[PDB]
């Protein structure tokens, strides 16, 4: 194999695809291997050099592990151009009191932080559908005049989608790139690296 | 104003499930719904264990506990961007794969397992260049290069960008099934989507 990657789920709906193929078109004789899973999982994999790049968010929890700050993503109102907020570019927190929402199940992290900002601002929305996949909940918004929480560059990436800004912030993390220290990477590798790297300096 | 527990092989999350929960909701929108997609291993499974509500896979049923309602056929095709050289046939050869740089399914997934299958049994060795775990990155992956893809045509009907194009002879052809526990009653919510679902697919 020439080059494994893992990253959690929100990065395969808009950052992972557009780089994978950049990186194809460049270097069409690397074999790449892509996997979607949990933070905990892609920590274990890379500590035990089953993989050869990660990308989560920080903190990062093993020690042997370097990371390396990629972006900052922000969790926004995703909803279908027919959605009664839709016309907004922003809305206060409050208006999710109001939302039916369709998220994604506590398997993962997102969910996880999104209960806990809400509970925390004293919100407490209306879940109405519940997934355990990124597409099937973009799916179901773009046919319904319901909402979901997601980072706001995921509906950059579809026409039929919009990211209403929540003001104030529900949830703001910071995404990383992840690999093994003291671990000499090949040249695949670090051309990967370089190419994230370049991809988020817009 | 209950709930209505779904689980669905992976293919049919990137075409089927969608429009059809969309509809049900749009319907029924007291009934909260619950969508997880898994291998059919475990929908069967949790079918039996009275964990799921209603299940959608493949034809045969392992479990002879489980009811199976034939949905549809849904059959692989070589699934490309509209600038991919051989976009402009609508169907063409299976003999075409050789030459063709995939992008797949890992073997995790069942229809991956099935290509592998039948490429074999008919004595395609097309080259896997890039390998997901994920349905739509392997379709991101495809938008945006020249390379293709084996899945069931239906999910290029819900991209713009991307076209099916069909095999001939076929590589492979399964039957979508409606799952369910037998010697069971179901909500009132299950028959409705039973129903739903049959009628979508003029079944």
């Amino acid at each position: 194999g020439s080059l494994r990657i893992a990253v959690t789920p929100t990065f395969t709906s808009y950052f992972i695809g557009p780089l994978m193929a950049d990186f194809y078109a460049r270097y069409p004789s690397i074999t790449l291997q892509l996997q979607e899973m949990s933070q905990e999982k892609i920590e274990d994999m890379l500590c035990r050099d089953e993989l050869d790049v990660g990308i989560a968010f920080a903190p990062v929890h093993s020690p042997e592990l370097e990371a390396i700050p990629l972006l900052t993503e922000s969790l926004a109102l995703v909803v279908a151009q027919h959605h009664p907020l839709a016309v907004h570019e922003q809305v206060a927190l409050s208006r999710l009191h109001d939302e039916k929402l369709v998220l994604l199940s506590a398997e993962f992290a997102t969910r996880e932080q999104i209960d806990h900002y809400c509970e925390k601002a004293g919100l407490h929305p209306q879940v109405v559908i519940e997934a355990n996949s990124i597409s099937a909940v973009l799916e179901l918004i773009r046919r319904t005049s319901l909402s979901t929480l997601l980072p706001a560059a995921i509906a950059t990436q579809h026409d039929g989608l919009k990211a209403i800004s929540l003001a104030p912030p529900l949830l703001e993390r910071t995404a990383v790139l992840l690999r093994r220290k003291n671990s000499w990477q090949t040249a695949a590798a670090k051309a990967f690296l370089h190419m994230a790297l370049d991809k988020c300096a817009v």
